[PDB]
């Protein structure tokens, strides 16, 4: 009665051996929270709806209110949940107009209880064939925010609903098992509480540098098991490859009676395109095919009649498309011996061996969590799983996600069989059994390639094994009660606690022995190869377990044998790891249960965060582990992977003014001849680090750029005085702190190095004034992630050379043209690195060239040097003949960038010839740190206030032109770097006399103007502005808030009493919101009517514009040339204002409405602008709705990430919808009553405070509705007590809070005198409960800040 079930994968899980057992899925119900369904397909299926836990809508429906829940409903008796929280309650459909739905393939493991023949002819069922499966759909885009809190209340429905268990596809890698995210963990924890077992994939990244290389046996933390998995309560699942694909497959007759090879049958592969299976499938053909290679013994890894020679693909023996395929070895690339080959292609599907069976699935995550524990907890098949595709079809898998399906069934049915043997025991003790169980009885799998036992930390406790777990009664447990354990640091000798426990009235008597394992590293190439080494089975003994009962034996072992080898192999520290196992001492294979542990033997707290700086590396000849050594020599391109600093380059030109920049660059590189950028070397040979803070845009910052091996946090940069070699008196400390990953690159999309821009140094002390050049520290430091860790440093030796190098005389042989220079000197620590002599070519007349990139709209501007060589002795033999001299510039060059050039024309009247000359040079300043346009009068009815000037451009990308102006009105600015009204500065009257002139910006709050927050620095005289100017900011650098501050000029000189001038400046950077006006149509014209501009407040508008664009020489911009330089501009052409109030559009000479512009500033100078025809996509009757996050920071330090839904006026999601003015935020709606929801947001950064429904109207009157949401931001710190010595037991660690409440401090598994938490930026005091007279002593408070890491020293008093 056609009932054939595939086995392929019950079998070596023993599901079969608790479903005799009256364990099927019945009366249990697991929650699948992942994207989609299709809930009608054969599989959710349950008979006996009479002995489920919901009978029908009626009980569902009935829950829903019990519990609080207003959305979703029933659909069958097995599908009884569902709610598409995407956009809250949609279907959950995945559809097309592949077929493959992974949400269900998901589902498909877990109960997928059928009654029908896939394409084999088996009948595919679920590990819980009768559970019933509440379904939450929830998947995260990138647009989104934080799909968190979807997610956190698919879990508390769930749980209120009454689930026993959620499979949870979610993963975020390097998770951490303590600080992990706040609302997701008691989201867990809340199920947990209940009867809810959280059954969670682990990954498929698999370990730092996957996608690179194995990772190097010094950094052995190359863990990336994921959160939420890495959680303690929930349960992490890795993979193991299934032994049984099922799949279209390639056949044979020629080798069918061989039976080594399936018969024939060997399985192919199709690369990164061209699947050419629509090129005949299914009909026998040649020898004529594309039949690779071996490719090694056994890898499976990925005449003439279709002669295309294709190596589009090799490439490397010894994506152009000829024809696809990949056979392994023996499956035919031996089978090599008639060479006519007939081979049909798979009319069908088949079953076969896997090329990788029982191994471990390459991708599956590992290590251990972030914070030092051990995950993943189980493995479970994963790998080629086949289940429930989109609908009537079936699957295909290789993967984690497909794997934590599998104990999700397990959990379910091991909760039936608790339920049944131990109904005394409590839903709060329920789901860490249930996990209990499961992990203690599993087979410790074992590498088949190797014939050595997969590390723990690959396979957590082994391979599932279910009817042991609901046949044997015994789980076990180390102290933490886990069926782990994380020992944290290890020393010579290994000893600790193991619990074995009995649930069965039948007492137990068990043998067991110890196998401790290591790392095994390939010796010629210094890696992992992720892979152990067993060390030496420790036995212990036997013991004998009461029944319902516990009994504590203690393992111990002594290691101190393998250390010098270990420790040479791998430098700073290894895993110590394995498992003890159990069996019956008498009949070896009854009761096999075992718990795994690892411990590591040196400091987990403190290896290195990041790896070493490039220059280190390359003083020590090694090399990075993600650098590129390709190209010359000591090539550091910035684009590469590495640690070091970078800064910014700007090329020094005498012709004309520079007008761009080359961008980033590795700080102490300089590019060569070839324009590769190159580490140069002074003349002990060392590169040097030094920065040129004079305001030339040439290597006037230093920014630090790392490669992460661990996630850090903490992380700032501060600056010293070399002097100070403790490092105790800061000049200056970035002003924000940072925090984030491992740069573990599993594959394009992660980063393999990430630069700190916000790291920049400049000079600048923490005041404000100006470092003066010298020899200074850049000290970047950071903390790992594992409470307790000593906080790491990197320093980088920094000089600050703000001077050229010198330009005195020269000697010249006009016989045969000698320039020798003289000795090179510089002024300033830098030294001179290089010598030159160049003449300026003339072509098109002009000295210099004019590059203008039509793609990016960008012009640069290029002296047209040609240099002469260098004699080694370092004179200059000048070609006369291809220009005059006095017409060669010698050109001397700083190490930090300062650039010092004379042109000889300081000489003497004609001379030419004679006899050796000694010539004088002078630097040009050619290289003068760019000031502004003044062209200014001042008189007494003049503020003195002036600031800057300069329009947007609308096409083009050069910084457009601007120029000082005055400021009699609108105090507002806008420090946004666009050039206009970016600060205040003080200009004074040129008659008049202004000493000791110092400007104070003061605080709103400031009564008695006691403590400014920005202050002038000294030598600042009304004529320099730039020394008055305030650019919006602190003395330390960072943006003031938008709000209002006084500013506050003092000058002394007026040849005796002195005056204070106190302006209220404003500042506010906000583009301002264009809406979209009429269009109507007068004549045979468009004339648009924009609508009418407010003048209230910062943001009223005071500049109105209508104007198109010109097509000049095909560019709508253009150069114009003058002896101030080149400048670009757009190609505006303005329209005047009708009376009508009306803009006239006339359609020109080819002009289109999409070079047709609306543009306003506001008083503070921000400026938007939208094209005509975006403006006119808007219908007359209709309106539109523009959604925004409103947060109290500068408009640059923000969110721009949410999602929203709209419904009309019925409750319907609108549909169909039509942006406006290229804003996904910005909808165009016809008429009518909405009512918008913000649906997801960046939950971590920032929290909302207003209501998260908002009503609006869209009418004729009110065409254009402004939603906004206002937002507040979240600031954490990290606080960590350091004791003295240890605590006596029973002491209580606790963070109180200055409401009074108390945050509960754990001991630090690998620093154990340290408790620590990460916090809520605030004040805290530690607070410690002693049991004796114990009394601990010294400075427990702390106001933290944001990102900061704050130790406290305490000591434990007698
Ligand atoms: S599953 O949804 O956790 C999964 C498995 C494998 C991949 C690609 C890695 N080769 C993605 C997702
Ligand atoms: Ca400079
Ligand atoms: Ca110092
Ligand atoms: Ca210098
Ligand atoms: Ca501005």
């Amino acid at each position: 009665s056609l009932p054939p079930v595939n086995t392929d994968i019950h079998d070596w899980v023993k599901t079969k051996g608790a479903w005799d057992k009256g364990y099927k899925g019945q009366g249990k119900v697991v929650a699948v929270i992942d994207t989609g369904i299709d809930p009608a397909h054969q599989s959710m299926r349950i008979s006996d709806v009479s002995t489920a836990k919901v009978k029908s809508k009626e009980d569902m429906l009935a829950r829903q209110k019990a519990a609080g829940i207003n959305y979703g409903s029933w659909i069958n008796d097995k599908v009884v949940f569902a709610h598409n929280y995407v956009e809250n309650s949609d279907n959950i459909k995945e559809n097309q107009f592949k077929y493959e739905s992974h949400g269900m393939h998901v589902t498909g493991i877990v109960a997928g209880n059928s009654k029908e023949a896939a394409a084999t002819g088996e009948r595919f069922l679920g590990i819980a064939p009768e559970a019933q499966v509440m379904f939450m759909r929830v998947f995260a885009n990138d647009v989104m925010g934080s799909a968190e809190s979807l997610f956190i209340k698919a879990i508390e429905d769930a749980v209120a609903l009454g689930a026993d268990v959620i499979n949870l596809s979610l993963g975020t890698a390097n998770g951490a098992q303590l600080s992990g995210s706040k609302p997701l963990m008691e989201a867990i924890e809340k199920a947990k509480k209940a009867g809810v077992s959280v059954v969670v994939a682990a990954g498929n990244e698999r370990v730092y540098g996957s996608d690179h290389d194995d990772p190097l046996a010094t950094n052995p933390d190359y863990g990336l098991v994921g959160s939420p998995s890495t959680g303690r309560t929930p349960t992490s699942v890795a993979a193991i490859n299934s032994k049984w694909v099922i799949q279209r497959l390639m056949t044979v007759e020629e080798l069918e009676k061989r039976a080594d090879l399936n018969h024939g049958k060997a399985i192919y592969s199709e690369s990164v395109d061209f699947k050419n299976i629509k090129d005949s499938l299914g009909y026998d053909k040649s020898h004529q095919f594309a039949y690779v290679k071996e490719s090694t013994d056994a890898g499976y890894n990925a005449p003439n009649k279709t002669y295309d020679e294709m190596i589009a693909l090799a490439k490397k023996h010894g994506i152009p498309s000829a024809f696809i395929s990949h056979e392994f070895g023996k499956a035919m690339s031996q089978l090599n011996g008639n060479g006519t080959g007939s081979l049909e292609f798979d009319s069908v599907v088949s079953k076969a061996p896997s090329q990788k069976g029982n191994e471990m699935n390459h991708f599956s995550n590992w290590g251990l969590t972030s914070d030092g524990y051990l995950k993943p907890d189980i493995t479970a098949p994963g790998g080629d799983i086949y289940s429930t595709y989109n609908d009537n079809h079936y699957g295909s898998q290789t993967g984690t996600s497909m794997a934590s399906p599998q104990i999700a069934g397990a959990s379910l049915l091991v909760k039936q069989y608790l339920e049944k043997t131990q109904p005394n025991l409590p839903k709060e003790k329920i789901a860490d059994i249930v996990k209990n169980l499961l992990m203690s009885n599993a087979q410790i799998h074992v590498n088949p390639e190797t014939k050595t036992t997969t590390s723990p930390r690959q396979q957590g406790a082994g391979l599932l094994n279910i009817d042991g777990a609901v046949t044997s009664g015994l789980y076990v447990t180390g102290k933490d009660n886990y069926g782990s354990i994380s020992l944290g640091n290890i020393t010579d000798t290994m000893t600790f606690d193991v619990t074995v426990h009995n649930l069965s009235n039948k007492d137990k008597t068990l043998r067991y022995d110890t196998e401790l394992l290591t790392d095994h590293v390939d010796p010629q190439k210094g890696r992992f190869t992720l892979t152990s080494r067993s060390l030496k089975t420790y036995q212990g003994g036997e013991v004998t377990v009461p029944a319902n009962g516990k009994v504590t034996v203690r393992v111990t072992m002594d290691v101190s044998q393998f250390t010098k080898e270990l420790t040479k192999q791998m430098p700073n520290g290894y895993y110590l790891e394995g498992f003890v196992r159990f069996r019956d001492s008498q009949d070896d294979q009854l009761n096999r249960v075992n718990i795994p542990f690892v411990g590591f033997k040196g400091q987990f707290e403190n290896l290195a965060v990041a790896e070493e700086s490039i220059y280190r590396l390359k003083s020590q000849g090694k090399t990075g582990f993600y650098f590129d050594e390709s190209g010359p020599k000591d090539d550091i391109y910035v684009g590469k992977h590495f640690t070091g600093l970078v800064t910014l380059g700007s090329e020094t030109n005498v012709s004309t003014k520079t007008i761009s920049d080359n961008g980033l660059h590795t700080l102490g590189t300089f590019k060569n001849a070839d324009g590769k950028f190159i580490l140069e070397k002074n003349a002990q040979g060392n590169p040097v680090l030094a920065i040129s803070p004079n305001g030339d845009n040439n290597q006037d910052f230093a920014a630090f750029k790392g490669v992460f091996l661990r996630k850090y946090q903490g992380l700032k940069a501060s600056v010293y005085h070399a002097s100070d070699k403790e490092h105790k008196n800061p000049l200056w400390v970035s002003p924000e702190s940072f925090k984030g990953d491992k740069n573990f690159n599993s594959d394009i999309r992660f980063a393999k190095s990430t630069t700190l821009l916000g790291t920049a140094f400049s000079g600048k002390s923490l005041t404000g004034a100006e470092l003066p050049d010298g020899y200074y520290h850049y000290v970047v430091s950071y903390y790992p992630d594992v409470v307790g860790a000593k906080r790491q440093e990197m320093t980088f030796d920094m000089i600050l050379d703000r001077q050229k190098p010198v330009l005195s005389q020269a000697t010249f042989d006009p016989e045969t043209n000698r320039f020798k220079p003289e000795p090179l000197k510089d002024r300033g620590l830098a030294g001179v690195r290089k010598d030159s002599v160049f003449y300026l070519e003339r072509k098109d007349n002009k000295p210099y060239t004019v590059t203008i990139n039509d793609s990016y709209k960008y012009v640069s501007v290029e002296d047209n040097k040609t240099f002469v060589e260098r004699q080694a002795d370092g004179s200059f033999i000048l070609p006369l003949d291809k220009a005059k001299l006095g017409d060669f510039y010698y050109m001397v060059e700083d190490f930090a960038g300062n650039v010092a050039i004379a042109k000889l024309g300081d000489h003497l009247p004609q001379t030419l010839g004679k006899t050796p000359i000694k010539l004088k040079l002078t630097d040009g300043n050619y290289q003068t740190k760019e000031t502004l346009k003044d062209n200014l009068e001042m008189t007494q009815s003049d503020t003195g206030l002036v600031t800057n000037q300069a329009q947007l451009a609308v096409v083009h990308r050069n910084q457009p032109q601007s120029q000082l102006t005055k400021m009699n009105q609108d105090f507002f600015i806008s420090p946004n770097e666009d050039g206009n009204k970016d600060f205040v500065a003080f200009k004074g009257l040129e008659n008049n006399v202004y000493n000791d002139l110092t400007v104070n910006v003061y605080a709103k709050d400031d009564h008695q103007k006691q403590t400014p927050i920005w202050s002038s620095q000294a030598g600042a005289g009304a004529s320099a502005i730039e020394s008055t100017a305030w650019y919006g900011i602190t003395a330390r650098g960072s943006k003031v808030m938008p709000g209002d501050y006084q500013y506050v000029v003092t000058y002394r000189d007026e040849h005796g009493k002195e005056h204070q001038k106190q302006y209220t400046i404003s500042v506010n950077d906000k583009k301002p919101m264009i809406t979209q006006g009429r269009f109507d149509t007068i004549n045979g014209v468009d004339h648009f009517t924009p609508d009418k501009t407010k003048a209230l407040g910062s943001s009223g508008i005071v500049r109105e514009e209508v104007f198109y664009l010109a097509k000049k020489n095909g560019r709508k911009f253009d150069v114009t040339e003058g002896k101030d330089g080149i400048t670009v501009s757009d190609n505006k052409v303005y329209i005047p204002k009708n009376p009508d109030g009306s803009y006239t559009i006339s359609k020109r000479d080819g002009v289109t409405l999409s070079d047709y512009y609306y543009l306003v500033e506001d008083r503070a100078g921000n400026v938007s602008f939208a094209t005509l025809r975006d403006l006119k996509a808007v219908g007359k009757d209709k309106a539109v709705v523009n959604f925004g996050l409103d947060l109290p920071v500068p408009e640059d330090k923000q969110i721009v990430n949410f999602t929203y839904l709209v419904r009309d006026a019925d409750g319907k999601p609108i549909e169909n919808l039509e942006y406006y003015n290229n804003s996904g935020n910005s909808l165009i709606l016809p008429y009518g009553k909405y009512t918008v929801e913000l649906l997801t947001y960046d939950t971590n950064a920032a929290k909302l405070e207003s209501d998260k429904i908002v009503s609006f109207t869209l009418s004729a009157d009110n065409n254009f509705q402004q939603v906004t949401f206002k937002m507040t931001m979240l600031a954490t710190s990290q606080i960590t007590a350091h004791f003295d010595h240890l605590l006596p037991e029973g002491s209580r660690v606790s963070l109180k809070t200055a409401q009074g409440q108390l945050i509960p401090l754990e001991q630090s598994l690998y620093v154990p005198k340290a408790y620590g938490k990460t916090v809520q930026e605030g004040t805290y005091e530690v607070v410690v409960s002693l049991p004796k007279g114990y009394r601990i002593e010294g400075n427990t408070k702390v106001n933290t800040l944001p990102n900061e890491v704050h130790e406290l020293s305490l000591r434990l008093v007698k």
